[PDB]
DNA sequence: CTCTTTTTTCTCG
DNA sequence: GCGAGAAACAAAGA
């Protein structure tokens, strides 16, 4: 999922498990654990959950002092607590098992990740990935933010998903975000005014908050974490092709950019 | 049966 | 470094 979405994951994961002493952990995919699984059961086996943080999509799992879980969710991937005798699904990969009941991982696609790092490697790990800022006003600096989009020829929608002009913004949000600035996905970020930087800003802080707060986006659904959202139903673009925009009427249309599909108004979203 | 569609990171030119 | 295309992988629809 996007930000929204791993946001919603991580505050129910830390109502929950947290305190937990992990009882024993087993995989049916260790391949996902790109630290080595083994490795992970050894040091994380007997020790207890202190806390769930987030860093753009990422989640991570405070475990004893010194542990810390990053896990990526990328297309598919879901969590949900479940009781110890819960029958296996097709797709279950992993599983951290309590004392009354358990944390398993699922990922049809099998794209989602798990790295084992230290406390103090963190900082280091997001440095290198090049993540950029949370999307907040304290974190978020527009005047940085409009330096880079005036220094680059890239095209707005491809740019944002980057994640380095800021951190969180998915296919859903990116289409959402531009549709609320009015700006059209293809544009060249260099030809984007004072004020329409100024505008593209405040919404992608503003519609990121507004999916945090309804649960984030579940056009699906499911026994799992995070999935009892309320964002999918304030959705104003994306997979709206062929309804009629709420602001001006006109059919949304759906291209492809930079090889992702796109939802936009071509008449609140001038070429 | 073929082709298309649905986050991150690499190859190729 | 950059854009285009694709891979990792599974399932469902045209
Ligand atoms: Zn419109």
């Amino acid at each position: 999922g996007e930000l929204p979405e791993v946001e919603t994951v991580r505050r129910e994961l830390e109502k929950r498990i947290v305190g937990q002493k992990i009882i024993s952990i087993e995989a049916t995919y260790p391949r996902m654990v790109l630290t080595g699984f083994e490795q992970l059961k050894k040091e994380l086996t007997g020790k207890t959950i202190q806390g769930i943080s987030r860093r753009g999509k990422y989640l991570i799992f405070e475990i004893g002092d010194d542990f810390r879980l990053i896990s990526h969710l990328r297309m598919e991937g879901k969590y949900r607590l479940a009781t110890l005798d819960a029958p296996r699904e097709k797709h279950d990969h992993l599983t951290m098992k309590f004392a009354d009941g358990q944390l398993i991982y699922a990922d049809v696609r099998k794209f989602g990740t798990w790295e084992l790092i230290s406390t103090d490697q963190v900082l280091p790990y997001f440095l290198k990935k090049k993540i950029g800022p949370e999307p907040t006003y304290e974190d978020f600096d527009e005047k940085l933010f409009r330096e880079k989009l005036r220094k680059s020829t890239k095209k707005i929608k491809p740019y944002l998903l980057e994640q380095t002009l800021v951190a969180g913004l998915g296919n859903i949000y990116v289409d959402e975000v531009l549709w609320l600035a009015k700006i059209h996905p293809e544009k060249e970020t260099n030809q984007l005014i004072e004020s329409s930087i100024h505008l593209l800003h405040d919404s992608i802080i503003e519609i990121l908050q507004k999916a945090i707060k309804l649960g984030g986006s579940s056009i699906r659904t499911y026994s799992a974490l995070g999935s009892t959202g309320k964002m999918q139903n304030e959705l104003q673009v994306y997979g709206k092709t062929g309804e009629k925009c709420s602001r001006c009427g006109a059919e949304i249309q759906k291209i492809k950019v930079a090889g992702r599909g796109t939802h936009f108004c071509p008449v609140c979203q001038q070429k």
